[PDB]
Order: structure tokens, then C-alpha cells, then sequence
């Protein structure tokens, strides 16, 4: 038999401390000793019919419809009564932001004589919470002023008429704040600090990974995609893919010059000791409208 479903709200702040008991299921008789019906993340459930805070509550972590929903079987006339729980939890602003920007590290060129108030780089960044408000900042200026962000869009400006010099790294540290998520009287939640590197002229391309990681079953199929690497070209320039071993196996692998696709190029036996388990390779992304190259790790792991 069915008693009538407990339901009940609290913000997730509420189950903001391991074991806190946070409400009691009435009892029908004093004998009753309460059993939840299976284990859950979030709550316990004590044999007198207390709920207590399991897992610190995460609105961020729970599903679509963001309650904690259980049944709970109590036993004791010998009966033994079924009752479903539905705690509905509330969201607190209390995730720090994070930054969306890819590749990382943040990477631009500025032009050697780049008008005031030039557009060079857009952060961007996120935040977890439903009632965020995001501010960009820099904080470390090691560029003499050359440089500014907007509070609010994140556009990174140059500042002043002087020129800019060619291969010169221009370097800002920047942040964004949630300013609706206090840590203290004084601060906000934070991204960590990164790094802006800032090329007068030109650069190198980048990688949309700082290094590539793919595991994969001894069994795989030849000729089968493996993982795929993409790099940025800063002017925008035709990149060629390619690639090569450290180590053992070369040949065992290949990538396509223009998709950056990884295929395994022959059959894999891990009772042939000749291949490794663990393949150390270099990608690299060479702009073939003349010059500029960059090189990455890929290590492919067998199972
Ligand atoms: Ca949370
Ligand atoms: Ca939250
Ligand atoms: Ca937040
Ligand atoms: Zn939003």
C-alpha cells in the first residue's frame, strides 16, 4: 500500500553540508523503521524515517526536472507501506565561470600599425548558474597600456597610434567574473587566469588541442577513423596535415593532408611484439601558402 507522496523544496544551498538532516518522514506507528528502495546519490534515508543530505546537493547535477524523487519502504499488524519522496531543488548561484575560447591558450596577431580601438581577440566565457552576470577583466597588463578589454563583451582593443612590432609577444592575463556569486564581502566567483598571447604581424598556426590522446581495442578495423585534429591558421592560410612516428611504428598510421582524419593503416596483433602498445606520434600543420609550421603529440594507446 501507498502512503501520500512527500513532496517538499529547498535551494541546493540547503544540502550544502554532508549528514545534515533536512526533514523527517511522519511516522504511523512508532515501531516503523524506514528503508529507501534503492541507494541514492544525494540523501539518506535513517531507520526512524530522517533524511539527511548524502552527496552536497548540485542543482547543476540533477536532470531535467532537478528533484531529488524516491521511494522509500517502511516496515512494521505486520504491514509493510511504499512512499514516494520528491524533493525539488532550487538553483543557488554558486558555480564559478569558465572561459569557451578555443584554442587555448588564447592566442592573436595584431598588424604592425593597427589603428586605436582595433578589434584583436573576443573572450568568452560561461557560467554554470541560471542567474549569472559575467564581467571581463585584465588583470596582469604587460604590454605598457597597448591594450584593453570591455567589460561586458569581452572585445580586446588595441589602445594608442604607436606601431607594434613584428614577432613581438604582447602579453595580457584576464578574467571573468560572475558578479551575481559572492565568495566574500569583497570578491565573485572567477574563471582561472589565462594567459593572452598577442603577435605583432604574424604566427604560427595552432592546434585545437595542446595534445591528443585516442585509445583504442586491439581489434580495430584497418582503414577506420581514429580521431581527428584540427588546426587554426591566424591569416586564415591553406593548412597541410601531417604526421610521423618518434619511435616503433611508423607506417601503422597516416593522416589525410586535408581532413586531419587519423587511420590505422594496418592490422593490429598484440601477439606480435613488434608492435607497441603506446604509439608516440607527430602532427603537424604546415600553412602551404608558404612557410609557417607547428607540431603536435599524439599518442595512440591499444587495448
Ligand atoms: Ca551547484
Ligand atoms: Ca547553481
Ligand atoms: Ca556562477
Ligand atoms: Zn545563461
Amino acid at each position: 500500500a501507498v502512503r501520500p507522496t512527500k513532496r517538499i523544496e529547498f535551494t541546493e544551498a540547503d544540502g550544502d553540508t554532508e549528514g545534515k538532516s533536512v526533514f523527517q518522514l511522519e511516522k504511523e506507528t512508532d515501531k516503523e523503521t524506514f528503508k529507501i528502495r534503492d541507494d541514492n546519490p544525494w540523501v539518506t534515508v535513517e531507520t526512524n524515517g530522517a533524511v539527511r543530505v548524502k552527496k552536497k546537493w548540485d542543482y547543476e547535477e540533477l536532470g531535467p526536472e532537478k528533484t531529488i524523487d524516491f521511494w522509500v519502504i517502511i516496515t512494521n499488524i505486520k504491514y509493510t507501506d511504499n512512499q514516494r519522496v520528491i524533493i525539488l531543488v532550487k538553483d543557488v548561484n554558486d558555480e564559478p565561470p569558465y572561459f569557451i575560447n578555443r584554442p587555448l591558450p588564447m592566442q592573436a596577431v595584431v598588424q604592425l600599425n593597427a589603428p586605436p580601438n582595433t578589434p584583436v581577440f573576443t573572450l568568452q566565457a560561461r557560467d554554470p548558474d541560471t542567474d549569472h552576470n559575467i564581467h571581463y577583466f585584465i588583470v596582469r597588463d604587460r604590454t605598457g597600456g597597448r591594450f584593453e578589454v570591455d567589460e561586458r563583451s569581452g572585445v580586446v582593443r588595441t589602445r594608442g597610434t604607436d606601431l607594434f612590432q613584428l614577432d613581438m609577444e604582447y602579453v595580457l592575463y584576464v578574467k571573468a567574473e560572475d558578479q551575481n556569486g559572492k565568495v566574500d564581502d569583497r570578491r565573485f566567483q572567477s574563471t582561472p587566469e589565462e594567459r593572452l598571447s598577442i603577435v605583432g604581424g604574424k604566427r604560427a598556426p595552432q592546434f585545437y588541442m595542446p595534445s591528443y590522446e585516442a585509445e583504442i581495442p586491439e581489434n580495430q578495423k584497418k582503414d577506420s577513423d581514429i580521431i581527428s585534429i584540427k588546426a587554426k591558421s591566424f591569416a586564415d592560410r591553406e593548412i597541410r596535415y601531417t604526421l610521423k612516428a618518434q619511435g616503433q611504428g611508423a607506417g601503422t598510421f597516416n593522416i589525410g593532408p586535408t581532413s586531419g582524419i587519423v587511420k590505422l593503416a594496418k592490422e593490429l596483433d598484440f601477439e606480435d611484439l613488434r608492435q607497441p602498445h603506446v604509439y608516440s606520434l607527430i602532427v603537424t600543420a604546415t600553412e602551404d601558402s608558404g612557410g609557417f609550421s607547428t607540431s603536435v603529440d599524439l599518442t595512440i594507446r591499444v587495448t
